[PDB]
């Protein structure tokens, strides 16, 4: 664990911590970005301070991170076949999805749904 740039993201190693997350959220009107990685995928690592970056200004979204093998349960719900994988999730339901490092795209979507 090591900080280079200010950061928001939260990390789940756990099926069960991530699902309990999952639930409080089924309920709150808020946006939840979750980037779905892998510690061997070169994009991934690429994006991560764009995407720290990202959290700390985006401070009205929740920025989630979980790790396709650890949590290979959680990527199969989510039928994510390549890394990274940004899922935007409002009121339990996916409303976009961004799939690779893509850095505008990914804002695009965020600024689509950050509010009602």
């Amino acid at each position: 664990g090591s900080s280079s740039e200010p950061s928001r993201v939260i990390a789940f190693h756990s099926s069960n911590r991530w699902q309990l997350h999952f639930n409080s959220s089924k309920q709150l009107n808020k946006l939840i970005v979750v980037d779905f990685a892998a510690t061997w995928c070169g994009p991934c690592k690429m994006m991560e301070p764009v995407i720290n970056a990202m959290s700390a200004k985006y401070t009205d979204v929740d920025f989630v991170k979980i790790d396709v093998d650890e949590l290979s349960d959680v990527a199969q719900e989510f039928g994510v076949q390549a890394m990274p994988t940004f899922l935007l999730l409002k009121q339990g339901k996916e409303v976009e999805r961004v799939v690779g490092a893509k850095k505008d795209e990914l804002e695009k979507k965020i600024l689509k749904h950050r509010e009602a």
